[PDB]
């Protein structure tokens, strides 16, 4: 039921140090292939003031190159769908919690996305925004407790040129029984492809390929 192209909407809500904000996605991407493009707008809370990078993660597996021979734990979920925890612990004790509710209906996902952190210092790099970009990773995937999990070392690039670094993990959850993958790892570039002065308007793209 997954198609070779896919449309996506999307919606946030969360919470950043307190700021309350809410961001509605639109886009495309190819399952099979691992990518995927989103333009991502600021419907309240503008101007955010907290790092745009910090969210862009939140914004679906289905969109990853798996090789034929490694069952698909998210492209099998579907048309019922799956949904997503995520514990984002950073270098400076800034902490995030987000969740996904992914859903399909004909060649459209649907995400509704619940995002949460507090602790980021205000004079450290998320609520200065001195954030540039993620690095590409790799992330480790396997099975536990009947579902799929994944952890990742993640690092943000910063003005001036250090890095700030973030443990991801996340545990996926089909909504039906799937056929359980082995071990693998997914490798990851995601980047901000454009973006308006204070990321009120976003264009976001991910490439992702499992092996």
């Amino acid at each position: 039921v997954i198609k070779p192209e896919m449309k996506i909407k999307l919606r946030m809500e969360g919470a950043v140090n307190g700021h309350k904000f809410v961001i509605e996605g639109e886009g495309i991407g190819k399952p099979y292939e691992g990518t995927q493009t989103l333009d991502l707008t600021v419907e309240e809370g503008a101007p955010l003031p907290f790092s745009y990078d910090i969210l862009t993660p939140a914004f679906n597996r289905a969109f990853t190159k798996y090789p034929e021979d490694i069952p698909d734990y998210f492209k099998q979920a579907f048309p019922e769908g799956y949904s997503w925890e995520r514990s984002m612990t950073y270098e400076d004790q800034g902490i995030c919690i987000a969740t996904s509710d992914i859903t399909m209906e004909g060649d459209c996902f649907f995400y509704e996305i619940r995002f949460d952190g507090t602790n980021f210092p205000p004079n450290g790099p998320v609520m200065q925004k001195k954030t540039l970009k993620w690095e590409p990773s790799t992330e480790k995937m396997y099975v536990e407790d009947g579902v799929l999990k994944g952890d990742v070392e993640m690092a943000l690039l910063l003005e001036g040129g250090g890095h700030y670094r973030c443990d991801f993990k996340t545990t996926y959850k089909a909504k039906k029984d799937v056929r359980l993958p082995d071990a693998h790892e997914v490798d990851h570039r995601i980047e901000i492809l454009s973006h308006d002065k204070d990321y009120n308007k976003v264009r976001l793209y991910e490439h992702a390929e499992a092996r």
